[PDB]
């Protein structure tokens, strides 16, 4: 653990876990999120701030020596025209026209180093509005940039490289042993971002360290949603099927004689110049059910044996099976929930993207939730042949209505 400052939640608080024990000053305006409390949000007012305060000690005034910093960020869709052009800070740590710094743009996240003789190098990820379904859109990513003071500056996302830039031109960079996390120059009044797990490192992290991190800070054992946040019981979902994305859920007919299927193409938001998707609010909501779950949280988590409620016209049915329907693939159906009886309904939630492992009322898999192509009719189907086999029909995401996405339900 080369870790030099390692922030968590502790107790309405900020701590850090580092032995150099930085001071952390919280402003007025700063909140926690309701469900994980690592989950900090900042807004775009003047104490909405987070203050780190380093030990003298480790505070960065070198021209050689190498360093790292990881974070967890979710940005919000950019709406606005007012959004084009504008670079705020978000993480501070410049002091007299030297260190470094994280800030903001539309579509981009920059790191920026500065020498005692202002000299500069950015290393810029971009990432397009203009997508079907982004990967980094309101999405939690986890940054980890790397600085070797010989060779390159380096930003990953999602423990992968994303690009470089060369570094040895740059002198000595004395950085500040203050670094602020505050939205500093943003026209945007309505602007937010959420982070968490801020840390610092001295040295360059290699490939593995960066992967392990990526892992140890995922919390892989809780379920999440499509943004990334913890997938959450009662909580009506609009679903994502990874194999064919350009379609969405929709029921044929209610009963055991109806079936579900993947209808396409999904529709498109825009707005010119700025955003162009497709439409993530369509088809059939899912609404995850307790079932065997405890009474201590809203929280699915890997293992977890629930229910699926399907959303027709305003009204929750059953997602369930016969089994003893001829195949390997069972055609799943929306059921009367009172009507179900004795037919197979229980599914264990696995966390790997979200798979959903039909259960029969012995306990034995009838197999993972995807589809089957009945010539033209992609049916979703419960089938073993998932389970006995990178991409597969029975990969889904869950996505909920969210603030940072915008368009209308
Ligand atoms: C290709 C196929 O049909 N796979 C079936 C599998 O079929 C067996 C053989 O492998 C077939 O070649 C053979 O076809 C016969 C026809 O039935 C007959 O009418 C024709 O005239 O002659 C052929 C005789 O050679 O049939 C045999 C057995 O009958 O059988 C298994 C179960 O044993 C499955 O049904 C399998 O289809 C797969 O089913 C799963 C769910 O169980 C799933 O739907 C798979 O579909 C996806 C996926 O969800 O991951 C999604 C895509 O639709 C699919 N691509 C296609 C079909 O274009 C992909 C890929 O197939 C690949 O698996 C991953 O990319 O998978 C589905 O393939």
């Amino acid at each position: 653990n080369t870790s030099i400052l390692s922030i968590v939640y502790k107790k309405d608080d900020l701590i850090d876990l580092s032995r150099y024990g930085a001071k952390i000053n919280i402003g007025d305006r700063v909140y926690y999120d309701s469900i994980d409390k690592n989950q900090i949000k900042l807004i775009n007012l003047e104490s909405s701030t987070i203050e780190v305060i380093l030990k003298n000690a480790i505070v960065y005034n070198s021209m050689y020596e190498n360093f790292s910093t990881s974070f967890w960020i979710k940005i919000p869709k950019y709406f606005s025209k007012i959004n084009l052009n504008n670079e705020y800070t978000i993480i501070n740590c410049i002091e007299n026209n030297s260190g470094w710094k994280v800030s903001l743009n539309y579509g981009e996240i920059i790191w920026t180093l500065q020498d005692n003789k202002q000299n500069i190098q950015r290393v810029v990820f971009k990432y397009s509005q203009m997508v079907n379904i982004s990967d980094y859109i309101n999405r939690w990513m986890f940054v980890t940039i790397t600085n070797n003071r010989l060779t390159k500056s380096k930003i990953y996302i999602n423990g992968r490289l994303i690009d470089q830039k060369p570094i040895s031109n740059l002198g000595n960079i004395h950085a500040s042993n203050k670094i602020m996390f505050k939205l500093d120059g943003c026209r945007d009044p309505r602007r937010y971002i959420m982070i968490k797990y801020f840390n610092l490192f001295d040295k360059e992290l290699n490939e593995k360290e960066i992967k392990d991190l990526y892992d140890s800070q995922s919390n892989p054992g809780i379920l999440k949603d499509f943004w990334g946040n913890y997938l959450q019981y009662d909580k009506p979902y609009y679903m994502l099927n990874l194999f064919d994305p350009n379609k969405y859920v929709d029921v044929n007919n209610i009963g055991i004689r109806g079936y579900m299927y993947l209808k396409g193409p999904r529709g498109s938001v825009m707005t010119t110049n700025i955003y162009l998707n497709s439409t993530l609010y369509m088809g059939t909501k899912f609404i995850i059910k307790k079932y065997a779950s405890g009474n201590e949280d809203n929280i699915v988590r890997n293992n977890d044996r629930v229910y699926i409620n399907v959303v027709v016209k305003n009204k929750e049915y059953r997602l369930a099976t016969n089994a003893s329907q001829a195949g390997v693939e069972k055609i799943l159906s929306a059921l009367e929930i009172p009507d179900v009886g004795n037919l197979s309904q229980v599914v264990v939630m696995k966390s790997n993207k979200c798979k959903m492992n039909l259960q029969d009322n012995n306990g034995n898999d009838i197999g993972f939730v995807g589809f089957h192509l009945y010539d033209n009719i992609a049916k979703l189907v419960a089938s073993n042949w998932y389970n006995r086999q990178r991409t597969f029909g029975c990969s889904w995401e869950f996505i909920p209505v969210d603030d940072g996405w915008g368009e209308s339900s």
